[PDB]
């Protein structure tokens, strides 16, 4: 739900900017 | 590294899915 | 903030799913 | 289409990088 | 630009659906 | 696959970060 959303969300674009930046 | 990033986008897609049909 | 987020989330994904199969 | 795509873009990619940075 | 966003949103949108059906 | 996904996310991501500043 909500919170899965919310926090998959944040971890993913963690993630995605340092593979951006890698 | 890469396997944060390919873990954390399926989780975050699937639940993305999930909101776009709530 | 959060509510911004989610409902811009939304807008896009439903966007992008239209953009994929076009 | 391709305008509400961008748009919709736009936003979220702002809300998300402000989500990332909370 | 524009171009470039459009086109790479549509192959990440597509490679993206394929590895959340993996 | 794997390699199709990771290549088109960074060249996506690096779009998305350049429509977010135009």
């Amino acid at each position: 739900g909500i919170g899965k959303f919310l926090h998959s969300a944040k971890k993913f674009g963690k993630a995605f900017v340092g593979e951006i930046m890698n």
